[PDB]
C-alpha cells in the first residue's frame, strides 16, 4: 500500500477549512494521507482515485452537509466499503456537524440529495445507500459546532495513530 | 512578562474553529499564548485580560467581521496598541475573511457596530476608532477563503516564530 489514510470529503463544505486542518494534523503525526486536490472533470469518477483508495491502509469520511450531494463522493464510498469487505481496508467516519441517524437513513440534506437522483441515477443508488448506511453504522466520531475544532481533531487523529501506527 | 502572545479575537466569529487552530499551531512552535477560555461576565472588560496583555511580549489580533461588535474586543485592543507605544509590545494583525481598509476605516460590518455605540457609548469611540486605524496599518495578513487555512497559518505562526525569536535575540 501507499497511504496510511484516504480523506474522502466534499470539497464545497470542507476542502479549505476542516478536511485541511485534519489532513495536517495527520501528517504532522506520521500518518501518510491522500488528499484530492486535483482539477477533475468528467461524470465518472477519476480512476486515479479508486486506486488510490485501494493503496491506502484506510479511509477517513468526511460527512458533511452535502457529501451525498456528490454523485463521486458516493461512488468513491462504494469503493471505499469493498475495500472494507474484500481487503483489510480500516474505516473511520465523521459526521461533521450532521446527524449521524441522518447519514444512516438518508434523511434532512442526504435524503433531499437521494430525492435528486431518482430520476436519471436510480440504478446507482441501492449501491449508494447502501454504503452510506454501512459507513454510517461503523464507530466513529460526532462533532458539533459547541468545541473546540483542534481538540477534536486531536482526538481523532490520536485514535487513528492508536489503530494505525501501534503494532 | 508570562507569554509570548496574547491572542485577541471575537470569540462567536472564530472562537471553535480558526483562532483554535492558530492557538495550537503557535503552541506548537513553543509559543506561549495566552487564549482567554474563561467565563466572564460584567459590563466592564475583566482586570485579568488587560493584565495578561501587559505580560504579553506580543498581541495577535483575529480581525473578524464581528470583532468591533464587541466591546470588550474593542478595550482589549487599546489597551493592546497602548502597550505597543509605552511598552515594546508587538502587535500581528490578522485579517480573517475581512477587507483590511474596512477595519482602517471602519465601513462595512465595522461601520455598523459603531452606528450602534453611537447613543450609549459615544464618549469610547474615538479612542476605538483610533485602536482600530493604528492596529490595521500594521503589516499583517489578509487571509481569504478558497485557500487552504492550514497553509495560511502555518505561514503566520512561522512569521510570528522568527520575528519573536529575532526580537528576543537583539536583546
Amino acid at each position: 500500500t501507499t497511504y496510511d489514510v484516504f480523506l474522502s470529503f466534499r470539497g464545497e463544505d470542507t476542502r479549505y477549512n476542516f478536511t485541511d486542518h485534519l489532513y495536517s494534523a495527520l501528517g504532522r503525526r506520521g500518518i501518510r494521507t491522500f488528499r484530492d486536490d486535483r482539477l477533475r472533470r468528467g461524470e465518472a469518477i477519476a480512476p486515479e482515485l479508486l486506486k488510490a483508495i485501494e493503496e491506502s491502509r484506510s479511509s477517513v469520511i468526511v460527512f458533511s452537509e452535502n457529501y451525498a450531494h456528490s454523485r463521486w463522493c458516493l461512488d468513491e464510498l462504494v469503493k471505499i466499503m469493498e475495500c472494507q469487505k474484500d481487503l483489510g481496508h480500516a474505516v473511520f467516519p465523521i459526521f461533521y456537524h450532521v446527524d449521524p441517524s441522518h447519514v444512516r437513513k438518508q434523511e434532512g440534506s442526504f435524503g433531499e440529495a437521494f430525492a435528486g437522483y431518482e430520476e436519471n441515477w436510480k440504478d446507482k443508488i441501492p449501491r449508494w445507500r447502501t454504503a452510506l448506511t454501512e459507513a454510517a453504522n461503523l464507530s466513529g466520531w460526532h462533532l458539533l459546532d459547541d468545541r473546540y475544532e483542534s481538540n477534536q481533531i486531536k482526538e481523532i487523529t490520536n485514535s487513528i495513530f492508536r489503530q494505525l501506527k501501534c503494532k
